């Protein structure tokens, strides 16, 4: 028998986007009924194929296998086997995931946003997944977790209960949802999904969800559980993110040994040879990766999962540690970010990259258009532009502990010796909002940098606590800030001061980098006058006592050319146009010789593919900084009013502060972002802009990342809503 006859579900999954789940039953793959996706037997293992459509129309595969806690070695064996052999039928191009009950990957978790159910039983005890009528049930689920929401089947007893969690006592025609007196309001909201899911999927709409809390339990509940005793209380990353090591493997074709190849990230991409397999160990953060070179032998590549196991044992890591195997050419963004500038040899041509993260597979890529920007929060988000930047603005320089108004004639020029506050009014949709930019010169004195931080916060306070607050550090201006100065470029000088006090004298030979954005606005950044500071993508202006050069890189467009000559006007010099590759030698001598610089192009449109937006909740309690990734598609729902969240684009880190989060959390908003940035395994630029945003006053460049954003969402308490209209 063929396999495509016999697993025709496999044919569809191989050919259509969607999700397919089989349960391993006596060394066979048996489809799980669709409306039960999310239900898992704790004594079994399963195989999960997610098929994503790529944008060029091609299909991309994530294979996961999932082991329950009461799984036999032989069950998990089969699951591993099918995983390897399925990847085989898909021409070695799938990404493989080992997933363990309780600690499955953020990717895995994202497939099930009604949540997971972990049921008692398995094949060995004669249990199946089966809907067809005839339902005499008596089950108890403990619902636990805030973003990751898991419902675990537990003994039908008050001993199973506690004050801090939610419980569902499934009784067939009637589902009883119960909430601990110490259960937080957001957790109850989540538990309602589970209940509703049991009503809709398992009881085909026809059953009553009855909801209650301690002291108000129904007769039905009291009848099966007995009279209620006193219950106990509840049981709910760090700086283990930063460090990772890379290893070469010898023998999956025999017995495991490994060599250290890099002891600190970021790693050199060239360390990854095709003839071999490598392990990237991030085990202290709960994850390891296996990378298969396209040239490693078959014995080797088909033994990847086994190799991962051995490594976890050899290093004495927890058994629930996550494992990912990746084929050469099919690396995931999280993998590639461990390396110095990942360049996949082709990829400026083509739509997309190595991998499309499942959680943005749906996002329609909208190009930049100033005239329709005011209509597209999608475009706002995708381009980091809250508006076209032509609205009213005030600019101050910090002198001592005061805001001093900058000369309106010089709006656009910023000195590295100073620190600035720009107050900006933006307009998008039909609604108005405010942004306060805090620009910190690389040479500004600590007293003044700090003064500008405090003054920023005080301006926000007195503008009613609502403006967006954005810290930017010299040389890393966010896209929107550049676009605030008519058609002129934002000019940034290495380090003088514009204050009345003390004008200085300009340096003898000065080099400026002129970089443009999606919107065509440019910024000219003064840099060290060395050839090693050159870039093929941008225009450059070099000023020497002798003359003035306007060097135009082969990547540079019209916008960069025109931006550069507007700067030449400011410097009061006369340009000498000079194309890259064929330059007068008076130029090369002005830079002190010719060394090598950067030629490889920038990601531009593919930035989103390489670095999809990721949402985290973060927390300080215990004097320990802890973060939790929220899995799957970014939803407004995921923004809990008693939380401080982080939306990480690549270019910026938004921190969202909920109205009901704690004081220390709200005032640590900035430091939290800095800590998230400091600890990232990618070695993020410490200058990365941070933008603090308030619940109910989010800007377009933020809301535009969540499809389904509704502005009245918070007017009625979220839990009060879900109570009535969603359930019964």
């Amino acid at each position: 028998n063929s396999m495509v006859v016999e697993h025709p579900e496999f044919l569809k999954a191989g050919k259509e986007p969607g999700l397919q789940i089989w349960r391993v039953e006596k060394f066979d793959l048996v489809p799980v009924p669709t409306n039960l996706y999310g239900d898992f037997f704790t004594g079994d293992a399963y195989v999960i194929l997610k098929t994503v459509q790529l944008r060029n129309g091609n299909l991309q595969y994530d294979l996961h296998y999932w082991l329950g806690n009461e799984c036999s070695q032989d069950e998990s064996g089969a699951a591993a086997i099918f995983t390897v052999q399925l990847d085989d039928y898909l021409n070695g191009r799938a990404v493989q995931h080992r997933e363990v009950q309780g600690f499955e990957s953020a990717t895995f978790l994202g497939y099930f946003k009604s949540g997971l159910k972990y049921k008692k039983g398995g094949v060995a005890s004669g249990f199946k997944h089966v809907v067809p009528n005839e339902v005499v049930v008596q089950r108890l689920f403990q619902v636990k977790g805030r973003r990751v929401v898991r419902a675990t089947e537990v003994p039908v007893s008050w001993e199973s209960f506690n004050n801090g969690d939610c419980f569902i006592l499934d009784l067939g025609n009637n589902i009883h949802q119960w909430c601990g007196s110490n259960s937080n309001r957001y957790e109850r909201l989540k538990a309602t999904q589970v209940s509703k899911g049991i009503r809709d999927n398992e009881r085909s709409g026809r059953a009553r969800v009855h909801v209650s809390e301690e002291g108000t339990e129904p007769e039905a509940m009291l009848q099966v559980l007995g009279p209620k005793p006193a219950l106990p209380a509840g049981t709910e990353d760090a700086a283990n993110r930063k460090l990772a090591k890379l290893y070469k493997v010898s023998n999956g074709a025999g017995t495991m040994s490994v060599s250290l190849v890099a002891d600190e990230n970021p790693f050199a991409q060239g360390a990854l040879k095709s003839e071999d397999c490598f392990i990237l160990d991030h085990g202290k953060d709960g994850k390891i990766f296996v990378w298969k070179g396209k040239q490693a032998n078959t014995e080797e590549r088909k033994a990847a999962l086994k190799t991962a196991s051995d490594f976890i044992t050899k290093m004495d890591y927890p058994k629930q540690t996550q494992v990912s195997v990746l084929p050469e050419g099919g690396e995931t963004p999280l993998f590639k970010q461990f390396f110095k500038n990942w360049r996949d040899p082709d990829q400026t041509d083509g739509l997309g990259l190595s991998y499309l993260s499942s959680h943005i597979a749906n996002v329609e890529r909208v190009p930049f258009d100033a005239a329709t920007l005011h209509t597209s929060t999608a475009m706002a988000a995708q381009h980091g532009m809250d508006d076209d930047g032509t609205g009213q603005k005030q600019i101050w320089r910090i002198e001592g502990s005061n805001k001093v108004p900058v000369d309106p004639a010089t709006y656009g020029q910023f000195y590295g010796g100073d620190s600035y506050i720009i107050l900006y009014n933006y307009r998008h949709g039909g609604r108005q909002g405010q942004i306060i930019y805090n620009w910190q010169g690389a040479q500004s004195t600590q007293d003044e940098v700090a003064a500008s931080a405090i003054l920023t916060a005080q301006l926000d306070e007195e503008l009613g606590g609502t403006p967006v607050q954005s810290r930017v550090v010299q040389g890393k201006e966010p896209a929107h800030l550049m676009s605030l100065f008519g058609g002129k470029p934002m000019i940034i000088y290495k380090g003088g001061t514009s204050r009345e006090g003390g004008q200085t004298a300009p340096a003898s030979t000065r080099l400026f980098q002129v970089r443009a954005n999606s919107a065509g606005a440019t910024r000219a950044v003064e840099v060290l006058p060395k050839a090693g500071a050159l870039n093929s993508n941008d225009a450059f202006v070099l000023k020497t006592p002798s003359a003035a050069y306007l060097w135009v890189g082969t990547g540079a467009s019209e916008a960069e050319k025109t931006g550069a000559q507007e700067l030449l006007r400011v410097l009061r010099a006369q340009p000498v146009q000079v194309a890259e590759g064929s330059e007068p030698d008076g130029f090369w001598e002005a830079l002190g010789g010719k060394a090598a610089y950067r030629t490889s192009p920038r990601l531009k449109d593919k930035k989103m593919d390489a670095h999809p937006p990721r949402l985290f909740a973060c927390s300080n309690k215990i004097g320990r900084f802890v973060i939790e990734e929220v899995p799957g598609e970014l939803m407004q729902e995921d923004l809990a009013t008693d939380d401080v969240m982080l939306l990480d684009t690549w270019d910026q880190v938004f921190v969202w502060v909920g109205k009901d989060s704690q004081e220390e959390e709200k005032t640590e908003a900035l430091t939290s972002a800095k800590r998230y940035i400091e600890t990232d395994p990618a070695n993020r630029d410490r200058r990365t802009p941070i933008t603090v945003v308030k619940q109910g006053f989010e800007p377009p460049s933020f809301v535009g990342w969540f499809l389904g954003w509704d502005d009245d969402y918070w007017s009625v308490d979220p839990l009060d809503r879900a109570m009535a209209e969603l359930a019964a």
